[PDB]
């Protein structure tokens, strides 16, 4: 009828809003900001707000703004939801400076330390979502959340399921209900949308994208957006010297991977932010030297009859990353590189276990809403949270703490592109590819979002006709 059967890759465990971006993406929560559909930050649940100096944000909420179980949205509640994602999440902490909030009635006041520039972009982050922390069920199964669509039931790391929530605040959702289920294999998500076990997928993989435009019951959404693909090395592991990332950052052929793997689908990387930015300096083309890499672990010892062992870790989520580690470890055996590939199921969790990987095919949004602050702080610096690598140079740390409270924005692109070239220099990880997000779905499903952020897709006037 109006149901509408979603098959995203990715399983969670929690799905707390400060856990994952899903709630954002399926239409249970939303943040007090978010970027329209050309990327720029916009009021959300917010009515005004006003910055009077570098130290204070002052927010006041739309009045007409219900939780799906009836409460009003409050400056209290929004007060108690920031704080505990504050409280749960290493992310939410590490892009929220907050050092107090005060709240009466629709208004509250944000304040910092010293000046954030990023602090009210950071509340966009679909991790920063707002959620009744007083509402008697477990916010990791069934999160109370201001969206058009409240989560009804959770089957851990299986299936979501949401129903319509009528009082929604900008108007009547245009589903009555929707069922989320995991699927981290590609083929099997496009399979499912073929026989119409599922309306609407993600993360389609790029071999099928013809089969789905030719058949005229479906249709495919490309968007180039923000999306790299990279190979992540584990830093703590002292056998992964600078050579051995300068020679595997060779053994890598990105034209080839883009032309061949993602059939154009995507650009060759450099940085981890896509090159189509204006104001980002990238640095020079990796080109594909076996030759140079064999010389590289040539300065570690290494030769074909002692190779370097390598594990390298992969998941099926992103369904190009299997392929490409499939052609690094055909490659790497010719620069006397024996890789070991190791498929897992729950990616987040597997590397967790620092002694269990040399390094791993990855995948970031690196530039959700428009500064790469973010991704410095959750990648280049110890502890963020996507920092899985524990990649820490003192003197990227310190460009990046001095970008932290840079409010000129032209000084914050020079100094975004000086740790760019510092950090470069490290090779951190190696990033292969700016990819297309590729979504499908049934031709009667209208209005879902594919915009170039890469985090939203549901909200109140998706629907099915
Ligand atoms: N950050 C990786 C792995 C991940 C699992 N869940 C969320 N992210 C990706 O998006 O592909
Ligand atoms: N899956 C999203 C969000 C995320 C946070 N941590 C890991 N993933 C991304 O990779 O950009
Ligand atoms: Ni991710």
């Amino acid at each position: 009828g109006k149901d509408l059967n979603i098959s995203l890759p990715l399983k969670t465990k929690s799905i707390a809003p400060y856990e994952t971006d899903v709630p954002v993406k399926i239409g249970a929560a939303e943040s007090l900001f978010k970027t329209n559909d050309q990327g720029k930050i916009e009021k959300a649940l917010v009515k005004s707000y006003h910055q009077p100096n570098d130290t204070t944000l002052d927010i006041e909420l739309k009045d007409n703004i219900k939780f799906q179980n009836g409460q009003k949205l409050t400056a209290e509640k929004v007060k108690s939801s920031l704080e505990n994602s504050m409280k749960k999440s290493d992310l939410v902490k590490y892009s929220l400076p907050i050092s107090s909030i005060t709240a009466k009635g629709q208004k509250l006041t944000i304040k910092t330390n010293s000046a954030y520039p990023e602090l009210v972009s950071e509340l966009a982050n679909p991790f920063m979502a707002i959620y009744d922390t007083d509402a008697k069920s477990d916010v990791n199964q069934t999160p109370v959340g201001t969206g058009p669509y409240q989560i009804k039931d959770y089957k851990q790391s299986r299936k979501i399921s949401l129903s319509n929530f009528k009082d929604y605040w900008q108007g009547k959702p245009k589903l009555d209900h929707i069922t989320v289920t995991y699927q981290e294999d590609g083929n099997n998500r496009v399979r499912n949308l073929e026989s119409q076990k599922d309306d609407l997928i993600t993360d389609v993989p790029v071999n099928k994208v013809q089969d789905i435009e030719n058949n005229q019951n479906l249709k495919v959404s490309k968007e180039s957006g923000f999306r790299t693909s990279l190979l992540m090395y584990n830093h703590t592991n002292k056998k992964m010297t600078k050579s051995v990332r300068e020679a595997l950052d060779h053994i890598i052929d990105r034209q080839g991977i883009a032309d061949h793997i993602y059939q154009g689908y995507a650009k060759p990387a450099t940085s981890p932010f896509n090159d189509k930015i204006p104001y980002i300096k990238e640095p020079k083309l990796t080109k594909q030297n076996i030759e140079q890499a064999k010389m590289l672990l040539a300065k570690d010892g290494y030769t074909k009859e002692h190779p370097l062992k390598i594990k390298l870790i992969t998941y099926d989520g992103r369904p190009e990353l299997s392929k490409i580690a499939q052609v690094l470890q055909s490659d790497a055996k010719k620069a006397n590189i024996e890789i070991d590939i190791k498929s897992v199921d729950d990616i987040e969790g597997y590397l967790k276990d620092r002694s269990a990987w040399d390094a791993t095919m990855y995948s970031f949004g690196t530039i959700p809403r428009g500064d790469t602050g973010y991704f410095f702080n959750q990648a280049y610096k110890k502890d963020g949270a996507i920092n899985k690598g524990d990649y820490n140079n003192s003197n990227v740390d310190d460009l990046i703490n001095q970008l932290n409270h840079t409010v000129d924005v032209k000084e914050r692109h020079n100094i975004s592109n000086d740790i760019i070239k510092l950090s470069s220099r490290d090779v951190p990880n190696s990033y292969i590819a700016y990819n297309d997000q590729i979504v499908a779905a049934n031709s009667k499903v209208k209005n879902y979002k594919v915009t170039p952020e890469g985090i939203y897709l549901i909200d109140y006037r998706t629907t099915i006709e």
